[PDB]
């Protein structure tokens, strides 16, 4: 997490840039972004290396839906 020495990002977070030459912490260090134009694993799972796509969050969200 290389973002100067003024303000770093502790815990499970991500360093975001600003428009004042200063770096801050992002309050939204979650959610996936892997889908590959929908071909293998959509936005329902996470893209993990050495293996396959799988999620860790979103549980008991009623998987008996969809149509």
């Amino acid at each position: 997490v290389p973002c100067d020495n003024v303000s770093s990002c502790p815990s499970s977070d991500t360093c975001c840039q600003l428009t004042s030459g200063e770096w801050g912490c992002c309050p939204i260090p979650e959610a996936v972004c892997c889908s590959d134009h929908q071909h293998c694993c959509p936005q329902g799972y996470t893209c993990v290396a050495e293996g396959q796509c799988q999620k860790l969050a979103a549980a008991l969200e009623h998987h008996h839906h969809h149509h």
